[PDB]
């Protein structure tokens, strides 16, 4: 079935809870402190089922009084639609206004306005109240079918069930396919099961047996069982209020605001780029609300409509998410759209220069935030919740070995590389591949392609060199090696210790001046040839011992050498002796 969450907003004592108890059949406040007073104290839960559309409407009833809006803002955060309640006898009150604005700030677009207590109101006031309300709702750009009900009479509670159903059918639940994200409203411990977290599944779906992360604290846990309204279930979905069994999590360390999350599907940060209508003064500090969690943050103006947020506490948000801002004192101020969470740059300049990109092509703003890195699609989807647009990359960028590199920054460095190299090779025989990292970080993905493009440079061992091929023979260390090689076959250890560098060695072997014979014997090409000719003087008749006498070598050097002649193809080890290949 389909799951949708609605919140109920409304001014205090306007009939919120009483209505839900009659709509759902569920006492929203079931905690006694209500029933003696007659007031809801905190976030409460119920649900209506619509069999004909196969939809469970998940309902969070909110508390009225202004003293409770911290609660209120939390309930409303995750809803898709608002059940706004107005008492005609009172008309439209500031909690009526605040809750609606709040809902608007959180990006809620859908709703039913309820004129309640029709049993306590004569037809006229009913009518003027409705008019008032209509005016109000378009004034706030929040048009809602208005239903007139009496929670008590039961009057057109039906016709409310009607309008809700009509509305639900007009909704699509995009979140079902975003990465799992669940806001936690409670945590507790159940005998025989362990820690349970209860919460509003906001994006994604989660199955029994999935590993998830509780993310202020970072505990990983296999969903052992879970239940939706007292009944065990094996799958939960965005919309559903779900209880998850997560034993690994010390419930006493968990409040609201905690996330349940598909592991490695998010990023923390204390730095955001946002969008508000508000102008936010850098000095005074504002409360920021989201995911049933309050945080506090200082503001730095980047442009107008665009602000930088530094947050007291690291924080899990995605591009597009919406925030509610409160004054120091706790009155409503507005809403904010997270344009970018975890920015690299806090200096204004960079941001204002690519706003036009930041707003309509996030990929290309990302390719800018750090270009050489490139952009993994797996990453875009951790800040966005969505994989990139193949287009927004395509004409701009061309990818390599998986990662996306905007065609721009490649040519920027080829200049910086080649200009550095040639000036470096001016007084040296080369440069550390690591010395490149001092400025370049790790280009190992693409350094190859940089040098695959710049034909001139090849990398040898610990070393980067320009192709200077007649430059080996005028290298002193080379000539040293070549002279030390006149003393017969040498061992790489001695050679290495006489202090000729590996680069010169391997280069010498590459370019056919010396050869490797054992795994560690090294022989000049000159002496190789000399031995070969000396071996040839035996005819093609050619036993092991006959070579030891001809060449004067100990088996320590002979056997790897013959083994090499075999490798080259010069000789064929046909059992006892060897012969010269045609
Ligand atoms: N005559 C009449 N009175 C009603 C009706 N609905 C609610 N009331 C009265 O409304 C008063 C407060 O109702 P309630 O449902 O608590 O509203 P609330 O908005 O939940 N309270 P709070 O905002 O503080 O959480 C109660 O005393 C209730 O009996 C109705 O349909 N008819
Ligand atoms: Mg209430």
């Amino acid at each position: 079935m389909k799951y949708i969450l609605f919140a109920t907003a409304g001014h205090v004592d306007h009939g919120k809870t009483t209505l839900i108890k009659t709509l759902t059949g569920i006492d929203t406040d079931r905690l006694p402190e209500e029933k003696k007073r007659g007031l809801s104290i905190d976030i409460g839960f119920a649900y209506i089922d619509f069999p004909d559309i196969n939809t469970r409407l998940e309902i969070i009833d909110v508390p009225g009084h202004e003293r409770f809006i911290k609660n209120a803002i939390a309930g409303i955060c995750s809803a898709s639609g608002l059940i706004l309640v107005v008492d005609p006898n009172e008309g439209i009150m500031p909690q009526t206004i605040e809750h609606l604005r709040v809902a608007k700030s959180f990006g809620i677009k859908h709703g039913i306005a309820v004129l309640t207590k029709m049993d306590k109101v004569d037809e006229e006031l009913a009518h003027i109240a409705e008019e008032e309300l209509i005016a109000f709702l378009e004034k706030e750009e929040m048009n809602m079918e208005i239903v007139k009900v009496s929670a008590v009479t039961g009057q057109g509670i039906e016709d409310l069930k009607n309008s809700i159903k009509k509305l639900l059918e007009s909704i699509n639940n995009l979140n079902k396919h975003k990465p799992l994200r669940i806001f936690v409203d409670s945590a507790f411990v159940v005998k025989g099961y362990g820690t349970v977290l209860r919460g509003s599944c906001f994006e994604g779906e989660v199955k029994e047996g999935d590993k998830v992360v509780v993310e202020p604290i970072g505990v990983i846990s296999r969903v052992r069982k879970m239940q939706n309204h007292g009944v065990f279930v094996k799958k939960a979905v965005a919309g559903e209020r779900i209880a998850l069994n997560l034993p690994e999590v010390d419930a006493k360390k968990v409040k609201r605001g905690f996330l349940i999350l598909k592991p490695e599907s998010y990023e923390k940060s204390n730095v955001l780029i946002v969008k508000t209508e508000i102008d936010l003064k850098p000095g005074k500090i504002y409360q920021v609300f989201f995911g049933m969690r309050e945080t506090v943050g200082k503001i730095s103006v980047i442009d107008k409509g665009i602000y930088l947020v530094r947050l007291k506490e690291n924080a899990i948000v995605r591009r597009g998410d919406k925030l509610v801002v409160l004054d120091s004192s706790g009155n409503f101020l507005g809403g904010a759209e997270v344009l970018h969470p975890k920015v690299r740059v806090t200096k204004k300049a960079f941001i204002k220069k690519n706003i036009k990109d930041l707003l309509e092509n996030f990929e290309c703003y990302l390719l800018k935030e750090r270009g050489p890195i490139g952009l993994k699609l797996e990453f875009f989807k951790r800040i966005t919740g969505v994989s990139p647009k193949v287009a927004n990359l395509k004409p701009e960028s061309i990818e390599i070995r998986g990662v996306y590199y905007l065609k721009g920054f490649i040519e920027n460095l080829k200049l910086k590389i080649k200009k550095f190299l040639d000036t470096e090779l001016q007084n040296a025989f080369g440069v550390d591949k690591e010395k490149v990292k001092s400025m370049f970080s790790l280009n190992e993905e693409l350094l190859k392609y940089i040098l695959d493009e710049l034909k001139t440079y090849k990398i040898v061992n610990e070393l980067i060199i320009d192709e200077r091929k007649s430059d080996l023979e005028k290298n002193e260390d080379f000539q040293k090696l070549m002279s030390i090689l006149k003393g017969g076959i040498k061992e790489e250890r001695e050679i290495i210790l006489e202090g000729i560098p590996k680069e010169i060695l391997t280069l010498s072997i590459k370019r056919k001046y010396a050869h490797r014979i054992g795994e560690y014997l090294i022989i000049s090409d000159e002496l190789l040839k000399k031995y070969i000719n000396e071996l040839k003087e035996l005819g093609k008749t050619f036993n092991v011992q006959q070579a030891k006498n001809k060449l004067g070598l100990t088996r320590k050097y002979l056997i790897p050498l013959l083994e090499y002649l075999d490798y080259l193809g010069l000789t064929v080890r046909e059992g006892n002796e060897r012969r010269w290949k045609r």
